[PDB]
């Protein structure tokens, strides 16, 4: 996260860290046994880390659970990043409490102008690389579709939306991918991509979760 602030230990209880010997992507806990992340984050040998703040120190409240299976959307296209969504089933159910809780799926899509909270352990610099120890947060509004398509001509599908600041300086970045975009208590987006980080006229692009609620429910129901 570039231009954000320190969230505060366990203030984003649904935030998850995908680990394979190091942190590589974020995710959101949607129920005691399922995590939602980005398809481009897929890799074998994933360990889901819950209740984390400082990802480099065991401070208590952490729960490390191996992924039993990862389900990348069947129509995911790595070239365009369309349908950048993946479901992860935990080997065992997580222990829900105040520091570890699930986030609700949306019943309808969010409107432009809606303020959301984006979080993650990604790069905090728009120039070089600087990874934080603790979880970073950023409040950002959903942009209009025309503004989004104007910024990224020919690269925005109906399954994506822009969020952030056209003035640059505040954005999500590498390492934040797969993470949550929560608006009004509902998971509306997944950190997917952008051109560089926090650059002028190049906001972040996110997977439009409201377009996948039926797929998520049907997939979870049969697995
Ligand atoms: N600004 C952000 N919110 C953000 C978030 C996560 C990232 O990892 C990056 C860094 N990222 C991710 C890739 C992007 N590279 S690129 O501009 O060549 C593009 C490649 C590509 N492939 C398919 C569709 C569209 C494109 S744009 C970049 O800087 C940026
Ligand atoms: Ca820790």
């Amino acid at each position: 996260i570039v231009g954000g602030y320190t969230c505060g230990a366990n203030t984003v209880p649904y935030q998850v860290s995908l680990n394979s010997g190091y942190h590589f992507c974020g995710g959101s806990l949607i129920n005691s046994q399922w995590v939602v992340s980005a398809a481009h984050c897929y890799k074998s040998g994933i360990q889901v880390r819950l209740g984390e703040d400082n990802i480099n120190v065991v401070e208590g409240n952490e729960q490390f659970i191996s992924a039993s299976k990862s389900i990348v959307h069947p129509s995911y296209n790595s070239n365009t990043l369309n349908n950048d969504i993946m479901l992860i089933k935990l080997k065992s159910a997580a222990s829900l409490n105040s520091r570890v809780a699930s986030i609700s799926l949306p019943t309808s899509c969010a409107s432009a102008g809606t303020q959301c909270l984006i979080s993650g352990w990604g790069n905090t610099k728009s120039s070089g690389t600087s990874y934080p120890d603790v979880l970073k947060c950023l409040k950002a509004p959903i942009l209009s579709d025309s503004s989004c398509k104007s910024a990224y001509p020919g690269q925005i599908t109906s399954n994506m939306f822009c969020a952030g600041y056209l003035e640059g300086g505040k954005d999500s970045c590498q390492g934040d991918s797969g993470g949550p975009v929560v608006c009004s208590g509902k998971l509306q987006g997944i950190v997917s991509w952008g051109s560089g980080c926090a650059q002028k006229n190049k906001p972040g692009v996110y997977t439009k979760v409201c377009n996948y609620v039926s797929w998520i429910k049907q997939t979870i129901a049969s697995n």
